[PDB]
């Protein structure tokens, strides 16, 4: 099931060319994944105290069109694959005219954050998705 | 003054090793709140740029009283406390969900022509509003 | 050939939990491409005079092991293919024990800065990196 | 007056729309220079964390006189001007390649135990380095 998250573009996100810096979109995608988890009752600050954490293992981003200061964007996010210790997020960003700006596929691994050691997905998360 | 409130969620990008918000992130938070205060009064800084009007920070003092942390929902509070000629002073504060005062700042802002970095007078539209 | 660029990890690059934030690596790779180009005298000035800019079209990043605060990293960068209007950069990050932390493949398109429309690579870029 | 100098190149990531360096990026640059001044004196904050020693910014004043721009090579200049109990004051400035003064800052830094966010005395070996 799709999760939608709005993001306003501020000065901090722009670069000298007048458009959003290509790495700023990477952060935007992370916020949307965090809010999708939050919507299903997962706080990563809370989980870290339980020695549960999620890290990016692989990421592909393809850039089609720019965003500019003051644009209101929408990040669209789905969990498309789920396995033992990892899951795949498929994401994209559109602007207020529904123009596709870019899209990403993100492989995420569940780890023990003190050992950086992969651990099985909590069955709560497997059931919730 | 007419106070303006803006909520901000703390994400991983805002945090640093050791588990508190990085000190420069607060500076960005304060800027977002000034931008949204302007938006609430019908001003767009992308729009004003084509009109050769922009705002730059000239001086800033920040007090860090207590840390924010990952997943905190914060409130930025913003007032314009002084205006004259080309510049204005914002007084801003940050509180958390307990109403703990985490941070406060005083920001001197100068209106400039962006293609030249010259100070120019605050345009009458702005000063009329605030 | 191979171009090497050192990068020190600072607090701004780290996140809560004590590792480098994943988007920080993306900026590190961009610095190394910029410095690779500079090493061949393709400074920003030189690119502007050639009426070219470079934009990232597609990028894949593999995160094998974390960098941490105070690590001195080495970014290794090579142009692995060059065709028409685009370049592919292959890049890797190792730490001071030569542990492979990260690698990336970056498709970069040559654009004119007016419409940001694709344009053929400058003959000097082609001549230098063939 | 044992000044420490640190060079910084301005990259795209540091700039904002309009073509100047974003005002918060200077704050990061000053932090890098303090960290390198500590490193030159043989201290690592990652290592100090393991000993429950950390440094946090308590107050900062920044003055923006003139902008840095893409690809400028800057020099950050840093001195410790006060050192007392749990805290130090850093005085810093940024010049560009023509020695134009772009920026000045004063930063009050407090030593804390990072697990309790509670101030503690400066490590004796750090006090010895900068006295
Ligand atoms: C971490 C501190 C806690 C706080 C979290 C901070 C949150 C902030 C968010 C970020 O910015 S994360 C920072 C950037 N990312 C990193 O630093 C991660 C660095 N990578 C690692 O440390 C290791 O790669 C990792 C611990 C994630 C995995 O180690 P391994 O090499 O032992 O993984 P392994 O080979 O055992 O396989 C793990 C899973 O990935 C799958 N996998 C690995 N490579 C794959 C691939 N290339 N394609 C498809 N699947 C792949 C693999 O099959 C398996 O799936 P399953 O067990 O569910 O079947
Ligand atoms: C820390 C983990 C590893 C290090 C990471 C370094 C990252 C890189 C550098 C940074 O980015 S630092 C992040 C930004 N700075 C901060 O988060 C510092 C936040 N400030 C504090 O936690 C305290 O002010 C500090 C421990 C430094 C000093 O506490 P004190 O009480 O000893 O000093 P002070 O007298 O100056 O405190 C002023 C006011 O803050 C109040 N306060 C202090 N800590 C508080 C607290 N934890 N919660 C609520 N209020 C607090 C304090 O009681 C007092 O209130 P009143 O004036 O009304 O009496
Ligand atoms: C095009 C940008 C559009 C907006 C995009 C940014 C929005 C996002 C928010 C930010 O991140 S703002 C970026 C950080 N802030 C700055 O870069 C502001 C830099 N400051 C200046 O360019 C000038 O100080 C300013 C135009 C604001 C005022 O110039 P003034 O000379 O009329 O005022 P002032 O007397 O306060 O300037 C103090 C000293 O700086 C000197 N100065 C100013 N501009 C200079 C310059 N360009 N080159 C060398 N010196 C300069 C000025 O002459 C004077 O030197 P002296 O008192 O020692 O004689």
């Amino acid at each position: 099931t799709l999760f939608r998250w709005p993001v306003r573009v501020y000065y901090e996100d722009t670069a000298a060319g007048g458009v959003v810096y290509h790495a700023s979109y990477v952060a935007f995608y992370e916020r949307a994944r965090t809010e999708m988890l939050r919507h299903h009752h997962f706080s990563q600050q809370a989980l870290m105290a339980e020695r549960v954490a999620f890290v990016v293992r692989k990421m592909t981003v393809e850039y089609y069109a720019p965003a500019r200061l003051d644009d209101m964007l929408e990040i669209q996010t789905e969990i498309t694959s789920m396995r033992g210790t990892s899951l795949v997020f498929t994401q994209r960003i559109v602007n207020a005219e529904n123009t596709l700006l870019n899209e990403a596929e993100v492989l995420v691994v569940c780890v023990d954050p003190l050992k950086m050691k992969p651990r099985a997905l909590p069955k709560s998360i497997v059931a919730e998705f």
